[PDB]
This record gives structure tokens, sequence and C-alpha cells, in this order.
């Protein structure tokens, strides 16, 4: 699985 | 799964 | 699952 | 599934 | 399913 | 452009 | 562009 | 560009 | 760009 | 430029 992102 | 994404 | 998306 | 979508 | 959408 | 949701 | 959400 | 989000 | 985010 | 987040 994958939390986060990109600011 | 993912959670998050892009500013 | 995808929870998220694109600013 | 998919929740969420683009700005 | 699919929920949310495009601004 | 193409905005696509697919369930 | 391209603006795809897939479940 | 390319927005893609997959379940 | 690419943004992609995949399950 | 490249984002890619991946479960």
């Amino acid at each position: 699985g994958f939390n986060g992102g990109f600011g």
C-alpha cells in the first residue's frame, strides 16, 4: 500500500 | 491500495 | 482501491 | 474502487 | 465503483 | 482534453 | 491533458 | 499532462 | 508532466 | 516531470 503524495 | 495525491 | 486526487 | 477526483 | 469527479 | 471516470 | 480515475 | 489514479 | 497513483 | 506512487 501507498500513503502520502507530492507537494 | 493508494491514499493521497498531488498538489 | 484508490482514494485521493489531484490539485 | 476509486474515490476522489481532479481540481 | 467510482465516486467523485472533475472540477 | 480527456476526463474519464471508470467504476 | 488526460485526467482518468479507475476503480 | 497526464493525471491518473488507479485502484 | 505525469502524475500517477496506483493501488 | 514524473510523480508516481505505487502500493
